[PDB]
Order: structure tokens, then C-alpha cells, then sequence
């Protein structure tokens, strides 16, 4: 199990019980810490290790956690350069939409996302 640290506002990411996702820049904060597991080569569930929700992006581009494990939880994992990780957002990967942060922590909707963007930047974190 992980944390996953943004560049942008440095925030672990965080899937919170009622399913809202953001960042938080406090750790130890339960909900950051998370499970990613392969189901096949390069696509990964993210799953809250507290909640057991999974990271999901509904058809608007919007992050959400989710109780059941399905097409809106699969992420296509990037290894970058820079030792940081890029999540593409498998149902929409066509798109291009990423997971990704704004610099309050808040959610950035896949559209607004983009390559070269610190927004998209996770650091795994044992």
C-alpha cells in the first residue's frame, strides 16, 4: 500500500468516504493511503485501504471514489522521468483525460488535464 504525492500544492491524493477525491498537504490523514493493484500490464485500480473505494472518473472527466471495482476504475500507469507516475483514465484514454490535481487540492477534470501539466504528477510512496 501507498501514498501518492502531487506536484501540484503537494497533496496526497485522498478518496474520501463519501467518495469526494481531492488532495490533502497533511498526512496521516487515513484516506491517502491507498492500494493499487495490476490487472493487467500498465493498468491499475487505485483503492482506498480505509473506505476500500475505488478512484474512478465519471463521464464529465470528474474523479470519484466508488464502492464497486469497474470500467471507471481502471488507470493506465505511466512511468515518468522524474521518478513520478501519470494515470490515464482507461474508459476515457482515448481522450486523454489524467488523473490530476489543482494546486488547493482539488479535483482537475480529466478535459483541463494535459502532458506537461504538474497537475498529473504522482509520486508512489511506500
Amino acid at each position: 500500500p501507498k501514498l501518492l504525492y502531487c506536484s501540484n500544492g503537494g497533496h496526497f491524493l485522498r478518496i474520501l468516504p463519501d467518495g469526494t477525491v481531492d488532495g490533502t498537504r497533511d498526512r496521516s490523514d487515513q484516506h491517502i493511503q491507498l492500494q493499487l493493484s495490476a490487472e493487467s500490464v500498465g493498468e491499475v485500480y487505485i483503492k482506498s485501504t480505509e473506505t476500500g473505494q475505488y478512484l474512478a472518473m465519471d463521464t464529465d472527466g470528474l474523479l470519484y471514489g466508488s464502492q464497486t471495482p469497474n470500467e471507471e476504475c481502471l488507470f493506465l500507469e505511466r512511468l515518468e522521468e522524474n521518478h513520478y507516475n501519470t494515470y490515464i483514465s482507461k474508459k476515457h484514454a482515448e481522450k486523454n483525460w489524467f488523473v490530476g490535481l489543482k494546486k488547493n487540492g482539488s479535483c482537475k477534470r480529466g478535459p483541463r488535464t494535459h502532458y506537461g501539466q504538474k497537475a498529473i504528477l504522482f509520486l508512489p510512496l511506500p
